């Protein structure tokens, strides 16, 4: 059998894109939290020569967390069913609507590397040997407001007498096309430096205790001197914390010198329009 789903505002709604498995980039349908979901199920069954039953057929909204590299843990945030059918033969070619009205979606889509927070809806024809699943993905964003303005903010490196790096940046927040604008001051030089550089990296906290997964990936580096990084040209999302205790998204600056170092947070969020 076939199974198609198609939204009720796919002709007006907006897409986002979202990078699968492989790393390929989709588009999918974008939603926000309190939005209704609504829409229609083809389920065609190819006639053959032996009779077919199922056991039931709904379809669900479900946002859930799945955590590690062998999704050994999946926690479902929020699950709403509607029975579409009760038990009988599988047969004929048949559509349902669904709507789920004024859906709760607390929190953005993430795809990780060690955890996805994923929204989809998902349609399952019960069966004796196997349920038949198809899962239709969706994405949510959450938007949040920050006032546009510099807020500068100074980070400092080196050694107590002999070498003092400062790095001063206008805000400690910034959107996610938004762009670090900070200069390099070079307070104090007592001994010749080999190599300097900023870098912007992601940290992905996944899991607790024991389960703790934690991931440092470096998204950007940079070689009196000005810094200028053009966050549009990464591919980030917001900041997340502790969300629901199963994982976090954390954003560092970091100078290095040669080694000596030091990172301080930054908070990145995304702008609506």
């Amino acid at each position: 059998c076939e199974i198609d789903v198609i939204l009720n505002d796919a002709e007006s709604r907006k897409t986002a894109e979202l990078k699968t498995e492989e790393g390929k980039l989709e588009k999918h349908y974008l939603f926000y939290d309190g939005e209704s979901v609504s829409g229609k199920v083809n389920i065609n069954v190819k006639q053959t020569s032996k009779r077919l039953e199922h056991q039931g057929i709904r379809i669900e909204f479900v946002g859930q967390i799945e955590l590690f590299s062998d999704k050994s843990n999946t926690h479902e945030f929020v699950n709403l069913v509607k029975e579409l059918a009760l038990p009988g033969e599988l047969t004929q070619n048949r559509s349902y609507d669904f709507e789920f009205m004024q859906v709760e979606k607390p929190y953005e889509s993430y795809v990780g590397a060690n955890v996805r927070l994923r929204y989809f809806l998902k349609v399952t024809i019960v069966r004796r040997l196997s349920d038949l699943v198809k899962e239709y993905d969706l994405i949510v964003h959450q938007l949040a407001t920050y006032p546009d303005v510099n807020n500068s903010i100074k980070m400092e490196v080196g050694i107590e007498d002999c070498l003092h790096i400062e790095f001063e940046y206008n805000k400690s927040k910034y959107h996610l096309k938004d762009v670090i604008v900070g200069k390099i001051y070079f307070l104090l030089v007592r001994i010749k430096i080999q190599h300097m550089e900023l870098q912007l990296i992601k940290k992905e906290m996944t899991g607790i205790g024991p389960s703790t997964t934690t991931e440092t990936e470096t998204v950007a580096k940079y070689e009196s001197i000005p810094i200028r990084l053009f966050l549009a040209g990464y591919d980030l999302t917001p900041t997340m914390r502790d969300v629901n205790k199963k994982f976090s998204v954390r954003y560092f600056l970091n100078l290095v010198l040669v080694r000596y170092f030091k990172q301080q947070e930054i908070v990145l969020w995304r702008k609506a329009p």
